[PDB]
């Protein structure tokens, strides 16, 4: 189905695997997901790749990341277009997304203008038909943020990043808990492994497109921003102290309903909260009218 590249392709396209960051001249554009993903270009087409950075855990989130893949062709899914296994490093070539990732589209990172309040919507939806498009098909995720929802030309947001992800048929325990905490559901930091852990983190992403900040902040009060949801329940704050003042397009109702949206994903409870149906459908009723 993918295309096999030999990993020296990979190397002359990338300059060598050149570490240093885009902005210098390199072509490193990040890592996340466990790996380091570069900027390559092969028959005049930008690609991105991703360099796998256990032994036998590393193939099997390399084996996970095309199954789902050769399974999963979705509009709102990045798409695979080759890989490399000979060698010593595990790569994966994906279709270039110009627009990079929402997390540094919400911090203007590079001095990127702001996104509007109408192209967050389109991203909010965009990214729960991708993760309802896994979900029907059977997979969890288990890494869902915005920095592996990324961006194309139209803005239209694509989740990557699936090495972590499971199939999914009882929930069960693993004993490797692995995922970043400030997105994380309270069981997925018990161990559980369920998709009700992906809406937890899918509601901490809507977050960040209300407010445009990160999920935590070392440096800020409340340093996790999911505390924001307890502090506007206590009537100490309203969701109009935390939207992001860097939209003129914002109008009160449709963030109300995005921040509902939001708040349900975020149920403590893993039982009470949606299915990315009902999310899906509640964030389409959101610009209905
Ligand atoms: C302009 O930038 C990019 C363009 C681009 N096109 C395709 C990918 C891609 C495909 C599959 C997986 C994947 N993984 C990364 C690691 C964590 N989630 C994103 N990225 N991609 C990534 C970036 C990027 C990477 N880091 N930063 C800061 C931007």
């Amino acid at each position: 189905r993918f295309h096999s590249f030999s990993f020296y392709e990979l190397k002359n396209v990338t300059n060598n695997f050149d570490e240093r960051p885009i902005s210098v001249g390199g072509n490193k554009m990040g890592e996340g997901g466990f790996g380091v993903v570069y900027k390559g270009y092969v028959n005049n087409t930008t690609v991105a790749v991703k360099k796998l950075a256990t032994t036998e855990e590393l193939k099997q989130q390399f084996d996970q990341e095309i199954k789902v893949m050769a399974k999963c062709q979705h509009e709102n899914l990045v798409e695979l277009l080759g890989f490399s296994s000979d060698g010593d490093d595990l790569c994966l070539v994906y279709v270039y997304m110009p627009n990079g990732s929402l997390l540094d589209r919400l911090s203007c990172l590079d001095g990127t203008p702001p996104l509007s309040w109408h192209m967050r919507c389109k991203i909010a939806q965009g990214a729960a038909n991708g993760i309802n498009f896994l979900h029907e098909n059977h997979h969890i995720h288990r890494d869902i943020k915005s920095a592996n929802i990324l961006l194309d030309e139209a803005f239209t947001a694509k989740i990557s990043d699936f090495g972590l992800a499971r199939a999914s048929e009882q929930t069960v325990m693993t004993s490797r808990i692995v995922g970043t905490t400030a997105y994380m559901a309270p069981e997925a930091l018990r161990g559980e492994i369920t998709p009700k852990s992906d809406i937890y983190s899918f509601g901490v992403v809507l977050l960040e497109i209300i407010t445009g900040l990160p999920a935590v902040d070392e440096h800020r009060e409340p340093q996790l921003l999911l505390d924001i949801k307890e502090e506007i329940e206590d009537e100490e704050k309203t969701i109009e102290d935390y939207i992001d003042k860097k939209m003129n397009d914002a109008d009160s109702t449709s963030v109300e309903a995005m921040y509902s949206v939001a708040s349900q994903c975020l149920h403590e409870k893993k039982n009470k909260r949606p299915d990315i149906k009902k999310v899906q459908q509640l964030l389409q009723e959101m610009t209905a009218s």
